[PDB]
């Protein structure tokens, strides 16, 4: 019980201060290809790809900062921070949607409209992202439960090629209990909040298989190749 508090707060830290909260950041705008979809504007993805590198090396150090993560053998790290990348990627970007502009915003601030997403590489991806994100937000998560699902997401014992999932499941056992701590004493008149967080896991994994569908068909509308560390996260 001290030990849990201690983690929930060194969990929701890691996440803060690896992504800032829609509400800190100075939105600013683009006027490129924002009227109507395209198959690609490379100027958007240019920008984008780059935002992506970035927030895959800040999830990177969120990961490092996931008490027993870096005790994990530096094989185990690099293949759950492969197998997760993506869907945490997913969740970050649409925890930062605005529903009344419709609209996504990137940790610079950048914030763009639908078609620019989907102009910026989301492609015919984009409004199946968007619906996630819609029905994210009934859950009305704090960066909290955020961070701590984020961590479940990552920190879990089935992934492929795990040298010690044994000891992978048993670091994620106290972020669940965490979790479900947490969310219950936050919103105790909404018991089915903690099951539904879970099940947008699942949610998830099946958005972060279609973005690496899109990827290969991205692969052929870019003039060159995508950036190593997206790469990395692609294998
Ligand atoms: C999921 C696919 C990836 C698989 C795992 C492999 C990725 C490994 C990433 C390690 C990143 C290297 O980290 C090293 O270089 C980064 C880039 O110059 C630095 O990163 C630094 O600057 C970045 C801006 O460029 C900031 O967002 C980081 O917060 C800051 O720490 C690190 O401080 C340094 O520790
Ligand atoms: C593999 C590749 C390149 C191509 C396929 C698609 C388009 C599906 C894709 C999507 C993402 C992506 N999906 O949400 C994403 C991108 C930038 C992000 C930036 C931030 C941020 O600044 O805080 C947060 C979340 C982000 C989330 C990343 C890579 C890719």
């Amino acid at each position: 019980s001290p030990q849990l508090e201690e983690l929930i707060t060194k969990v929701s830290k890691a996440h803060q201060e690896t992504f800032p909260s829609l509400c800190q950041l100075g939105k600013y705008t683009t006027n490129s290809s924002a009227d109507h979809r395209v198959q690609l504007d490379l100027g958007l993805w240019d920008k984008f790809s780059e935002l992506a590198t970035k927030c895959i090396i800040k999830i990177v150090e969120f990961a490092k900062r996931l008490p027993g993560f870096t005790g994990l053998s530096i094989a185990d790290q690099i293949t759950l921070l492969k197998a997760a990348c993506l869907d945490i990627l997913m969740l970050r970007i649409c925890t930062r949607y605005t529903p009344e502009q419709d609209t996504m915003t990137f940790s610079d601030g950048l914030t763009l409209n639908r078609t620019q997403m989907h102009n910026a590489g989301f492609g015919p991806l984009t409004d199946l992202v968007f619906a996630f994100a819609g029905q994210l937000l009934p859950l009305e998560m704090d960066d909290t439960e955020t961070g701590l699902l984020s961590a479940i997401c990552l920190i879990c014992g089935d992934r492929m090629d795990l040298e010690e999932p044994e000891k992978v499941d048993k670091l994620q056992e106290p972020l669940l209990e965490a979790l479900r701590l947490y969310a219950r004493r936050r919103r105790p008149s909404q018991p089915y909040m903690f099951p539904r967080m879970l099940m947008k896991i699942t949610d998830l994994r099946g958005i972060s298989t279609k973005g690496a569908e899109r990827a290969i068909t991205l692969k052929m509308e870019i003039p060159g190749p995508m950036p190593p560390l997206i790469r990395e996260m692609l294998e």
